[PDB]
């Protein structure tokens, strides 16, 4: 019933609390494998790695391998990944779709990781296991643009980004990188690709003010450029404006308009 409890809480996230019961558990031998997992993921969220890294293979040492789950080897991965051992959790995540083929996010940690590393090819190559013709995580989408944007293939990851638009219209993350990616079509602004779809940020993004500081200034940014280039002093200034009332020291704003 203990054990239970400990469950209990940790199905309910009191990881530091799970821990106490689970140490006292080990401590008068509970003869159970399952204790060793679970207090692995509750130090892993408490980012106590050294910890973690010990209860979750003192958990593979102990558990029997038909039972073992995709989620055991995906926390060894999230863990090892944690510690510096990238080789092995990039296996334990690939073990982990291989015991339960459904986790094909699995494919999405592996390219994010060779993303981050700067292996565009590689990580996109993963991260497209995961496009089926039914696909619906927006974030999958998301990730997989930014993976053809840094490779250079906008005209891919506008693409894509219309993906996350289809599936979340007018979210402003998708306006945003759309408006990236056209930029980087359009390097001189001879056409403004980029134009609308920053004039669509700043559409659905004006109303939160500061809440979208970064993205407001970056659209108002390109505008006032585009209108500079087209001669455009009033629109241009105005767009400056926008920048100012939403940083009043901003340094480009400011000699833009004098």
């Amino acid at each position: 019933v203990e054990f239970r409890y400990a469950d209990f809480l940790f199905k309910n996230n009191n990881y530091a609390e799970a821990i106490e019961v689970f140490n006292k558990l080990e401590a008068k031998k509970y003869n159970s494998p399952y204790i060793y997992n679970r207090r692995a993921v509750c130090y892993y969220e408490l980012a106590k790695y050294d910890l973690a890294q010990k209860d979750i293979e003192t958990y593979f040492s102990k558990v029997n391998a038909t039972k073992a789950k995709s989620a055991d080897f995906e926390y060894y991965g999230k863990i090892l990944m944690k510690k510096g051992q990238d080789s092995l959790a990039i296996q334990q995540y690939q073990a982990a779709v291989d015991r339960d083929t459904t986790r094909l996010d699995m494919y999405g940690q592996i390219g994010s990781y060779f993303y981050n590393k700067g292996n565009f090819p590689l990580a996109i190559q993963y991260m497209e296991k995961q496009i089926r013709p039914t696909t619906t995580d927006p974030k999958v989408f998301y990730e997989l643009g930014q993976a053809y944007y840094y490779n250079k293939e906008y005209v891919k990851a506008d693409s894509s980004f219309v993906k996350v638009l289809e599936l979340k219209p007018n979210i402003y993350i998708g306006y945003l990188w759309r408006a990236r990616a056209n930029a980087a079509q359009d390097p001189d602004t001879k056409q403004g690709l980029a134009k609308p779809y920053y004039e669509k940020l700043i559409e659905v993004c004006a109303p939160g003010g500061a809440k979208y500081k970064d993205e407001l200034i970056e659209a108002n940014e390109y505008i006032a450029y585009y209108y500079t280039i087209n001669r455009d002093k009033v629109k241009a200034d105005a767009a400056w404006k926008n920048i100012l009332a939403l940083d009043p020291t901003n340094k480009k704003a400011i000699d833009g308009l004098k």
